[PDB]
Formats: C-alpha cells, sequence, structure tokens
C-alpha cells in the first residue's frame, strides 16, 4: 500500500471532553484519531505524527513554518506517497493557502478537520479522514495544489472558505466550486486549478523566515474611522488589507488615510467583508494611489499572499501582478 | 393612487458619468431616478426628496439620524402611503437594519439600490425602483419591519447581506432566506420575520442623540495579535464587536485581552467573519467573561444593535437579551 | 417530561448491513433508533411505533393514510404533546407537505431523516433525531405548521426540497429560506410561514380517501414530444404537473396537446423542472387555456397539492387559489 | 479585430413586444441585438447571422444540427477567430452540451441568452452580450470546451445549469462552480474543466444523423407508477433516463421494470430529480440489471449523451465509461 504522512496539529477534529457539544478543540493525541476508522489501514500505510495540538484559533507563523518545513522533508522522501494535515477548521484555509505557495512537490498535500467534536452525537471526523487519505492516495491528486477535503468535497487550496460557524458543509467555493467529489473513498475530478501553486511558486520556505513582514486587516462599517487602521501604521505593519464595504470601498477619510500611507511605502490591499467576488478598480482608481486589488481573494487569504509577496519586493505593480497570478 | 414618499440617499442606483463601468456612486438628483420608468405613476404618487447625494461607503451617524428623522415624521403622517429610500448598495444592510431598530410605524419603509451605475448597459436599478415602489404600495407589505427589495426578491431588513462585490445578485439572507418574491411588481409573502422591529423596538429617536456610543470591529485570522483590540479600547470604545474565526474565536492572547476589556466596563461582543451562523458558547464560556454572542448577525449589524444597547443600558445579561430577541 | 410519540417509517436512517456504504434503506426496527442517542430520555419520554420499513423510494398513499391517520389520532390525545417521524429522506419533502395540509393540530410534527446509513463512519441520524425531538418538545414549534428537522436546521415543509444526491446538508428552502436552526437542540425560530397549513387548511383525513386523483408529472427537454404526457392522459390521469423548461415552457406540440386536454376537464398545471422560482404567466397566458401555474411548488409537491385540489374540485380559478394560499 | 461570427436562434435575448414582461420569446432579428451596444465594434467585428428564431422550448434536432453544422464550418474558417451564439435560457443547457459533445475545434464557442427581453426594464442581455464577445475574443478561452457567458461569469457548458425560473442569476454551476469571471468585459479563469469536450471528443457531426436515438425522461415521485415509463418503451425508446428520487432511487415496481427493459436491451440511466450532486450504486446494484449511472449529469444532459452514446454503441460498460469520461 501507499505510505501517507498524517501531520496533526489537533482542531475539532481532536476536540473532545462531549456528546452534545462541550469539548475543547485540541485534546487527543495523532493516535487515536487512527483507532475509529481502520478500513484505513486498507487503503494506506499512515505515518502519524504530532506537528501541534491547538484549536486553529492559536494557529501561528511558528506552527505554519514547522508545519510547512515538516511536509516538506517528508514530500521529498521517496518512501511518502502524499501528506494528510488534520487541522481545526477555523483558520484550515488559511494554512491551506499559505503551504499551497510555499511547498514544492507535485505530490498530494490534504487539509481536513471536523465541525463536530470527536465525541460528538454524529461527529463527521471520522468520514472526513477516510476519505483525505482516500484523495491523498489517488493518482489524479498530484500536481492540483495543496488540496482541502470535507464533507466529501474536494477543494482547491485558494478557492475554499469557511463559510459558517458550525454547519458541516461550512467549507464551500463561492467564487469557482469545489474540483472533485469523494464519496466513501471514491475519487473524482472535474476541474484543474489555474493559478500558481506549489512547484509553480516563486514562494519556498527555504527563502522565508518569520516573522514574516506584518500585515493587519482592517474593518470597515458605516461610520467607520481610520483610527485602527492608523493604529496598525503605528505598530509598524509593512502592509494592510482592507476588509472594504461592497467592492473595496473605503470612506473619503479612511481613503485619505490609504493614500498617505501607501505614500509613504506600506502596502495597502483592497479586499471585501462581503465573501465572493473580485475587488476591482473603478469607484477607486487603485493606479493613482497605488493600492493593491485583492482579486477574489478574502482578506485573510489576501493577507497570506501580502506576507510572501514583501518578503520579495515592495513593487506595486509586482505585487498586482502575483495577485493576478497566485 | 396612494403616496409614496421617496427619500434618495445617493448610491449607484445614482451613480452615472460610463456604459462600461467608470463612474461616481453619488452623482445624479432624486428626479432623474424617476424619470426612466413612469409605468411608476401607474401605481403611486411619488413624493421625492434628497436626504443626502453620497456613496453608502461614506454612510455615518449624522446621515443615519437626518434620514431616521425625516421617514418618522413621513411615516407619521396620514397622507404617506409608505417609504422608499433609494442607497448605495455597499452599506444598504447596516441602515436598513438600524431604520428597522429604530423607526416605529406599521407603514412599509423599503431600501433599495444598484449594482450596476445608472448608465451602464443593462442597469439594474429601474427596476429594481419599480419593484421597490409596488412593495412599498402593498397591503401585505405593513406590519413586516424595515424591508430591502432587490432583483426581484423581498428581505427583511436583519436578515439581508451583501455577499458578493459587483453581482446584481449580490443580496441576500443565509441564515433565513427571502421573506417574498416581487416579479415585475406582483408580490408575494411567503414568512413573516419574527425577531423584534420597529413597532416592537424599545429604540426609538426620541431617545437617541449622535453620536452613538463608539463600537469598533476587530478582525482575526492566522497570527493575529490584540494590539488593534488594544488600540480601540485606547480610542474610549465602549464596546466591540469581534470578527471571529468560525464560531466566534479567538486566540489565547486575545481572549486575555477580552477578558480584561470586559472586566473594565467595556462590552465585548463575539461575532464571525465567517459570513452565516449563529455564535455560541461552547469552546467560550462567555457567561465566565461576561461577554456576549452576536446570535446570527455578522460583525456590521452586530455592532449596530450594540451601539443602540449601549444607549440603553451595561448590563450584560440584558444587552445578551436584545441579541435574542432583535 | 413531555411525551413524544415517533413514527418510524423506515429510510436510511434506519438502514443498515455498512461502514461505507453497503446498505438497504429500510432495516433496523423504530426500537434500536433509540439506544443510540438517550441523553433523549432527558429531554421527553419517546412513546415509539413502527408505521412501516420501507425506502421512501416505495412512499405510496396507503402508507401516507395509514402515517396520517396515526399522526391525526396521536395528536388528539392529551397526553401526547408532539410527534416526531422518521423518513427514508428521498420522498420526505412529499409526506412533510402531504401531511402539512391534511393534519389539524397545532402541536408541533416533525419529520426527520438521515443520509448516511445508521452503521456509516460518521452517521448522521444519531443527531438528527435528537434535534427533531429538540424541536418537537419545543413550546415555539407549535402552530407553525409540519416541520423538518436536519443537518442543525429547521425547515417549514412547503419549502424543504431534497437539493442534493448525497450530501448530509441536502435539505434546502431555496425560495424562502430555513424557519429556524436547531444546535445540540437549542432551538431558535426567526420566521412564521405565511402559506396555509394544517388547523387553517380545508383538506382533511376525514374528507379523504386512496385512491387519490390521479396525478402524473411529466419531464421536458430539447426535442421533447407530448406522447408521455398523451400516455398520461390515456391512463386516465385526471391531473398533469408538466415540469416545463424555464418558467414552466413547452414546445408549440406540447402546448396544443395540453390545450386540448383542459378543453377535455384534465387539470393541467404548470411547474418547473429547474429547483427554484415561482412559475408566472407571460409566455403562455395560463387563464387562456385554463392552465394552472404551481406558484414556486416544485413538481412532486404540486402534484400532491393537485391531488388534494381535485377531491374537492375542478374549477380552475378555485385551484389556482389554492396554489395562492397553500 | 478579430471576427467573431454570431449565430441567432432566438431566445428572450430577442423576444420583444415588454416594459413590464409581456413578450414572445423569439421575435427580433439579430441585427437588433447588435444596435444597443457598439463599444461592441471596439472588440471584434461581428458576423451575423440567424439560425433558427425560436423560444428554446422549441430547440429540436433539426435545429440543433443546423446550429453545430453552421458553427463547424465558421470554425474551420482561419477568418473566424471565434463564435458567439444567441439562445433561449429554457434549454440553453442543453444545446451547450450537445455542442461541447460534437464540435471539433480549439477556438470558442459561447452561447449567451438574457432572463428580461430585450424591452423590459433593466434588461439583462446587452451587457450579457458585450460580456460574451468579450469571452469569444480572448485568447485564454480556447481549449476550454464550450462555454456559456451570463450575468458577468463563465461556465462550461457541461457544469451549467438553469435552476430558477426567472432571477437574471440562474445559471449556476452546483457541483463544480464556474471556471471564470467576466466583468465589464474584463476576462479571468480560474479552472479548466477536465471531462472530454471538442477537440478530445468521439463524437463529431460527420458520424451523426438526424433523428438521433429516441431517449425519454421520465419522472419519479412518491405514488409512482411505472406506467409512463411502459409507454415509453411502447413508443420505442432506445434509451430512457430516470429522473430518480434522489441518489436514483425508484419504486420496486419500477426497478422490476426497469430490469425487463434492460434485459431486453433497452439502455437505462439512472440520473435525479434533485439538482445536483452524483447518482452512485449501493442502494441499487447497476452492475447487476446492465443500468448506468449518470455521474453528476441531470436528466436533460444525461439524455444528450445517451443519445449520441447510442449512435455509437449499445455495450453498457462502454456506455457507463462515457458518463465517466464525457
Ligand atoms: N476552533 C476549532 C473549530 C473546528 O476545528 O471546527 C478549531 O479551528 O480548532
Ligand atoms: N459604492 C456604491 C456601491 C453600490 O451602490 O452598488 C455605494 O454603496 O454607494
Ligand atoms: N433511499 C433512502 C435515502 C435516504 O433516506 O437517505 C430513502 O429515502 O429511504
Ligand atoms: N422561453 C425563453 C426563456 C428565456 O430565454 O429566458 C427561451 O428559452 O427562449
Amino acid at each position: 500500500l501507499p505510505t501517507i504522512a498524517l501531520l496533526a496539529t489537533g482542531g475539532t477534529i481532536a476536540g473532545s471532553g462531549a456528546s452534545l457539544g462541550s469539548y475543547k478543540s485540541g485534546e487527543l493525541g495523532v493516535k487515536e484519531l487512527l483507532k475509529a476508522i481502520p478500513s484505513l489501514n486498507k487503503i494506506a500505510r499512515i505515518q502519524g505524527e504530532q506537528v501541534s495540538n491547538i484549536g486553529s484559533q492559536d494557529m501561528n507563523e511558528e506552527i505554519w513554518f514547522k508545519l510547512a518545513q515538516r511536509a516538506q522533508e517528508l514530500l521529498d522522501d521517496s518512501r511518502i506517497q502524499g501528506v494528510v494535515i488534520t487541522h481545526g477548521t477555523d483558520t484550515l484555509e488559511e494554512s491551506a493557502y499559505f503551504l499551497n505557495l510555499v511547498l514544492h512537490s507535485t505530490k498530494p498535500v490534504v487539509l481536513v478537520g471536523a465541525m463536530r467534536n470527536a465525541s460528538s452525537l454524529s461527529a463527521d471526523g471520522a468520514l472526513n479522514l477516510y476519505e483525505a487519505v482516500s484523495v491523498a492516495v489517488n493518482e489524479k491528486s498530484a500536481n492540483k495544489g495543496v488540496l482541502v477535503v470535507m464533507d466529501d468535497t474536494i477543494f482547491s487550496v485558494r478557492e475554499v472558505v469557511k463559510t459558517h460557524t458550525t454547519h458541516v458543509s461550512t467549507f464551500k467555493a463561492l467564487n469557482s466550486g469545489a474540483i472533485g467529489s469523494v464519496y466513501y473513498g471514491k475519487t473524482r475530478y472535474y476541474m484543474q486549478p489555474l493559478r500558481k501553486h506549489t512547484t509553480e511558486s516563486e514562494f519556498s520556505l527555504s527563502q522565508l523566515k518569520t516573522p514574516l513582514p506584518k500585515v493587519d486587516i482592517i474593518y470597515t462599517h458605516a461610520g467607520m474611522t481610520p483610527d485602527l487602521f492608523q493604529a496598525s501604521l503605528n505598530s509598524h505593519a509593512k502592509g494592510v488589507v482592507i476588509a472594504g464595504v461592497g467592492n473595496g470601498n473605503v470612506s473619503a477619510g479612511f481613503l485619505k488615510a490609504m493614500q498617505e500611507a501607501s505614500q509613504m511605502g506600506v502596502v495597502i490591499v483592497r479586499s471585501s467583508r462581503v465573501g465572493s467576488g473580485g475587488v476591482t478598480s473603478g469607484e477607486i482608481d487603485d493606479k493613482a494611489y497605488g493600492f493593491i486589488t485583492s482579486d477574489n481573494l478574502n482578506p485573510q487569504k489576501a493577507r497570506v499572499l501580502l506576507q510572501l509577496a514583501l518578503t520579495k519586493t515592495n513593487d506595486k505593480a509586482k505585487i498586482q501582478e502575483m495577485f493576478e497570478e497566485y
């Protein structure tokens, strides 16, 4: 059978206590996760290890770099056929995108979590993990970038987002859709992601060091004032992503603050709070002010790309090109 | 015919220049809006006026109070059968919710905008406005709270959100659905909203003064630090809404900052960045720290309710009760 | 504790064998369903019984009438506080609507199923059933018509449809939305259904006899010919629902066949194959031909209402009025 | 500028009269369509012609073959850079899929329609057509199979379906998502379709003759009986697609009828009425009876593939392989 490395980071998939909720994220080790499925041993040899044991609300760059380094080392090993990472669902979409930009392998990397804790009635993690391992061993899963497998569905990491606080079907791809299906391990792909990933990426771990450039996200709303934006500047942000209203829009006072920050060399990205769709110029002439539009990346994924962009360049045109290509 | 007051605030529905985009939000007056439909004059006498002429990204409390005061005065007039407000789509959902909580009338109040500027190819505002006026005159539109009519659909103000940066069908109700349909003016309702609105609300304009209590919204993501949260505190926020990860979750450092702020009397509301679903206790014991869960309100609508809550009380239990009732 | 009657009909919620699929619909009895939850005994006394043990693809009028008669008798009993019906998901939406039109009680009736068989990894039935019982005991569940509880969500029977072949979140309300949420038994309602149900319905079991009037559903597509439509007529259909293309449209040859059938007294309802939205007149002048538009009912629910309509009247205007009211 | 052939077939995009509905599908010629945009002449030379002038509810094989033959001849011409087809929305998804399987070119073919008639308030056709022409000239639109452009979105023909009776945003890809976006002509692709299309297809016009093999679609519901199925057999159907309940399920009497028909050489495809998801074996052992599962194709697109399959083979395994590959 193929060997799959399983890298556990924590998350509700490993959470425990209760059957009706009542749990901590974060709790059981990477070997109890395997005891509840082992029809698993029919499809892969699993090499499990613990990278961290946290709720993903506590995900940070130290763990991202440990996770990415371990994943890359295993992907480089000819005895490893693919990697599955168990992860809390809250920030899974950010870790997936980060790995999609920094890992260099054609072998499948699949992130998976659970929206119900492992001891819940009707817990969802066992079948999600079976499926995830099924996708990671499938030959057609190679060369598609980092994948997320949840609730019988296969997503590309750039596209997938957590859209609901609690539903088991919370992950969706609101702009471009799921790239495949997996039903009790039967895997089918219907789409190939076109944005640059993994082996095609200019970012790589050997070139990166934590702390990454500081990038904050600023929310907007009626009655908004740029006081938190200015505080971000004062705390030495190198980039700021705005979760703007509608098509990345902001108040006049915000815009003047953004213009001044950009003129000082801070990179300003216009994203949106709305949850889907691309941000475009038009009401704001981005090129007039040096602003970057975040494509159809939501604020947290725009931040991931911006942080990596800023390790390479401060050139606005080049950064806008990265948002067109990644 | 019935008389409908039309209160114009600006927005892309009044934006102009271009046929392929290229426009300012904000631009044409409340009487050109009526020239392009007037089968309108077959269903209502329209009494139009300009309250403001801005893109809704510049919506603020001065305009909210002017708008609400004018709407209430017209609703109190026996010669007015309903009110239509034209508004930019970016913050329409916030203005609608604010009016839903402060206006006291059973007569229909309908907000409407356009996702394409008035001089676009296939501009959407003319039919949206025809429809909006159609809903506002319909007898079944009374006593349902403030309404939003967009793209052939009737929404309750608490439920409706802008979900996409640019699509004409951007407004959706992701938790509870649209309450009715309107197709070339033919109006049908299928649901009655149950949360408290308008005549049942404890908030009213005569009790409110701007500036409302300061409430900021703090975004969260992997690698988050509470530095912007602390800056909000330092700028004298009376309440803070957190756009938390997943089910309103935050990092350990965030949680400790939130706990300290709550113990000092700042009201902390856990909302979510994800876009849909209710925030619940569980991983966070809200009652242990005095935190409020934002129900299924997204961060910007949670902020609207919190600002009004704070004019009445600092009592956490009472504020959580408002989030259960409004 | 309240007493809830549990009426089992079969379905994948009672299906068994396998952990990876491989099961029959239909298989385990109404008392094993209760062994896997019994935190249940903390919220209700359950009086279970088997009405049938079938996959819902074999649901028919004999079982509908047995089910409805038993439900009505239990609802009439002062010792019964509500009723939960376990049911296969395939035709759950039809049974729910039928019961919504024929049962006369204000007490809650809740239908529930499972998309994974009971012995699957991550089977969904235990928590769906816990939730269903939670909703059925809740005082706010009364007087809302028949309910469907699935996947943490509360639906009104008229609105809910199975939209996906296999996902656990397959049930949705595509026109009007879910009316509430239930999360580990915590029940909240946000909407009241407005169409006529249960105690407000003119249909009642004591007036109905099986076989109900024969009503067929005819599908449409490019290259369509009315040969199957004519066969329905030849097999003595009293009504025919057309699953038309787009806004209930049909080919010229279909239309002429429909016109002739209507002139002979067969009642023709224009529904749609598309899955959502109301069917309207316009391209077809329904009143010219005596046709009925099916509102926003999909073909199978339009058929349920039409069958009941035809026990009362052949009057087209009265039947169109039923499609406006139910 | 590039030359784009525009092939008009009719549809609401060419419908006229009325500003509030009231129109015939079908009505204005392929040259008035061009008068209302001509910023068009800035992006392409348009060579327009009328193939037909019908509502798409009257689409049939005579027009499909005329349309396909003309499209292929133009695609074979070195002076033609791409083809846009204007079409009624009702059966657009079927024509698109048929062309995706029979046309052999790498140049873009784009189908487009309008959900509001051309003389409606806020008619959607002008911008949809501008966009469609924009996509058809874009170099990245080549080699992706037949495309559908509607409402600012780019779809692959296999994936796209009309989901709502009347909304302008009715077309969606419920399983795999849109492959790109187009906003006032700015075209971006995020996904490549993987199922076989156009140049990779084994079907081609030179091998096909109308009438194609007869294939009917049979709807299912509670209380179903195979009488219409038997009538299809009696009318010499070569294949039958079942719009089954849930995961392609049917009553016991249906199943026995299906088994007998298959044993006689009629090819039986299990699709679903639900609107999304793949049909799988499991409750029905398809290989036991010779049945074909329709993948995630809805009944009308399953019919298109089945008709073409039947011109090539009667071999069940080979036909199931086509449903795995196309
Ligand atoms: N807070 C949890 C939520 C989950 O995994 O569902 C986490 O992200 O670790
Ligand atoms: N920025 C504009 C967007 C719109 O109306 O569509 C506004 O909200 O005023
Ligand atoms: N065929 C099964 C499907 C299910 O329950 O999920 C039934 O409806 O009984
Ligand atoms: N019945 C029309 C509907 C439309 O185009 O929107 C057609 O398909 O031709």
